[PDB]
């Protein structure tokens, strides 16, 4: 069976700081001479004018604590870019790439600048995540690692009226275009991550559970038109999926056909003990864990 | 309801690679001591029947090489060696300057801890497991993970509770407590060993049903009740642990208004299968969430 696995968090722990502006406080991320944090900390809340708020900021509007003097301030989308006079001596090698729905990443949950827990989520097709966050977590950070390069991909912003969560990429854009204000907002309807359901079926086949494999095939292009009408994402193949097809001898298109049948029901059978489709493990997860 | 682990940085700073002859695995560097599994002493002949007492006598301080790869790299010299149960206690001539405040305590079945999986002294992943009623854990471990460390954290104090030793069957593992005793009394040698049958951790199943009620999923709740004593007689016959209430569980009962005995009755109906229904996105009973975990996460 598959195990939820997160990256070691030490590297990122060393970058977490607390940012306070007026009576607001949250978490920031300190890289080199810059502290990133959500611009909501500038707000005195239901409909802020962040452009005016930025103008009103003065030399000592922000205070940064590591559990740091601010020399400049800028805004990049829904994030603030705060210049500090001391460079983080433990800045990892990093990139800022936006994650796509179905991709997994690790989250370091923090409160007032202190790391408290870590877990892994997949970005949902409706650009929310199913995290575990309490009040005081605004500015917590999500990331993947490739080699020793950290890709920072998520800065936490808000809990929606569901239990679901959203935030920003470090280019400043909010995932799913949610507005960083306290107004009722409703997410789009979620979908199954097709490529992840495919990975899970491959995991089943690797563990001896393969009754759903038939010779029938459904092409990618044909599955994708069906998916638009049945709350699945578009399937996009990857070399990681190809590796699963090679070591099982079962082609993607056989599994696309199987999903079409399984969406109707499992007949009277189980898959890896479950009678529901699973889309929270990626092809990369299955490759490295089986 | 996410699988939550402690931030791993405190423990990452203590992981080292330990080598002896042709064997290499992970060690834990705390002050002037490096802890690692004693299997690192075992030669290729005798991997199935080692004489660790004799192996230890044949060893010198010079038999052991120790490196720290991540963070500030490694100048460690072994100046002493001892064996404690299934663990080696190596003494080095530099005290780890990032040693956390720590304790050694053995965990009991049903309790959860974080694991930092490492390979050749390099941390690669973290996850949370529960100590199973048959004294195994179901982690994600590959070859080269022997000596990876499990732990909890309370305030500033890390409790180290697990040093990974062996894969018993696919996906089933065991290890030592830091007093050196193997969980489940498994033997640290290359031989097939059968484990006792696993059981559902009843108090964690109860915590999870409370989490479902808190989240608006309560179709399984009936007025009907089963007493603790009568449930525990049933559990003996159905591979469930004995239910033992705690203050953490009582908090959930007060908040939801649903008595423990109502959920004990519901478990008896739900192990007969969910019919076609789901609970918190699952079609089977879940027992890896503790009452403390549910109280923490759902407040
Ligand atoms: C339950 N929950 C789960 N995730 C979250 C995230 N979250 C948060 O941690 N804080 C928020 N509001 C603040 C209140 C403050 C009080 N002080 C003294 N300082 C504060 C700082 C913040 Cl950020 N919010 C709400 C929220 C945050 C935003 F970034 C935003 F644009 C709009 C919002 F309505 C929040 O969701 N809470
Ligand atoms: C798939 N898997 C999941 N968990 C494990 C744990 N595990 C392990 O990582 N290594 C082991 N044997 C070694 C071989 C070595 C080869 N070199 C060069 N160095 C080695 C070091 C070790 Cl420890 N084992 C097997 C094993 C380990 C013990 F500690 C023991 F007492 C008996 C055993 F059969 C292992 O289970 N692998």
């Amino acid at each position: 069976g598959l195990v939820k696995m997160s990256h070691p968090s030490g590297d990122v722990e060393a970058c977490m700081v607390q940012v306070t502006c007026g009576s607001m406080t949250l978490n920031g991320l300190w890289l080199d001479n810059t502290v990133w944090c959500p611009r909501h900390v500038m707000c005195p809340l239901s409909d802020p004018n962040y452009d005016a708020l930025l103008i009103s900021m003065t030399n000592h509007s922000f205070s940064v604590q590591k559990h740091l003097r601010v020399v400049g301030h800028a805004m990049q989308g829904t994030l603030l870019k705060l210049t500090v006079d001391v460079a983080n001596p433990s800045t990892p090698a990093y990139t800022f790439t936006t994650v796509k729905p179905g991709a997994a990443f690790s989250v370091l949950a923090c409160y007032n600048g202190r790391p408290t827990g870590t877990f892994t989520v997949v970005m949902r097709p409706n650009y929310t995540i199913k995290g575990s966050f309490l009040c005081g977590s605004a500015g917590s950070v999500g990331y993947t690692k490739e080699g020793s390069v950290i890709n920072f991909c998520y800065m936490h912003q808000m809990e929606l009226a569901n239990g679901t969560h959203t935030g920003s990429a470090f280019d400043g854009t909010m995932y799913g275009a949610f507005m960083d204000k306290q107004v009722h907002q409703v997410q789009l309807t979620d979908k199954y991550c097709s490529v992840n359901v495919v990975a899970w079926l491959y995991a089943a086949i690797l563990n001896g559970c393969a009754w759903f494999v038939k010779p029938n095939r459904t092409s990618v292009v044909s599955f994708n038109e069906w998916a638009l009408a049945n709350q699945f994402t578009e399937f996009v193949g990857t070399q990681s999926v190809d590796m699963l097809a090679v070591k099982t001898g079962v082609a993607i298109e056989q599994l696309l056909y199987a999903i079409q049948q399984l969406y109707t029901g499992f007949q009277g059978k189980q898959i890896l003990g479950s009678t529901m489709l699973e889309d929270e493990f990626t092809p990369e997860d299955v490759n490295m864990q089986i």
